[PDB]
C-alpha cells in the first residue's frame, strides 16, 4: 500500500483535480480517491525536445501536465497535443499494458506525477 504525500500549491491541486475530472477514465473516482492521487503526485520537469513516454514502453507513471505543451504521436502522425490540465499515461497503468503512443515535450515542460504503486494503491 504504498503512498506518499507530497507538499505543494493550491492552484497545483485545482490543477490535478479539474485533469481528473476532464479525463473520462477517471472522472468517477471518489472524492477520497481524487484527494489521495492530488497528495501523492509529485512535481517533474522534462526540457524542450524530450521524449517523456515512447510507444511501445511499460508504464511507470500517471501524469498531468502543469505548464508548457507536448505533441502526442504515434506511427510518426501527430496525434494531437496537450497542454496544462491534461491527463496521460493511465491507460497503460489501468490495463497493465504498453504505452501506445509517444508523448514528447515541444518546450520545456513541467507536469505531475504518480508513482504505479501509489496510483495502483488508490485505486484498490
Amino acid at each position: 500500500q504504498a503512498f506518499r504525500k507530497f507538499t505543494k500549491s493550491e492552484r497545483s491541486k485545482d490543477l490535478i483535480k479539474e485533469a481528473i475530472l476532464d479525463n473520462d477514465f477517471m472522472k468517477n473516482l471518489e472524492l477520497s480517491q481524487i484527494q489521495e492521487i492530488v497528495d501523492c503526485m509529485y512535481p517533474v520537469e522534462y526540457g524542450k525536445d524530450s521524449c517523456i513516454i515512447k510507444e511501445g514502453d511499460v508504464g511507470s507513471l500517471v501524469y498531468v501536465m502543469e505548464d508548457g505543451k507536448v505533441e502526442v504521436t504515434k506511427e510518426g502522425v501527430k496525434l494531437c497535443t496537450m497542454g496544462p490540465g491534461k491527463v496521460f499515461g493511465e491507460l497503460a497503468i489501468l490495463y497493465n499494458c504498453t504505452q501506445t503512443a509517444t508523448v514528447k515535450t515541444l518546450v520545456n515542460v513541467k507536469l505531475w506525477a504518480i508513482d504505479r504503486q501509489c496510483f495502483q494503491t488508490i485505486m484498490m
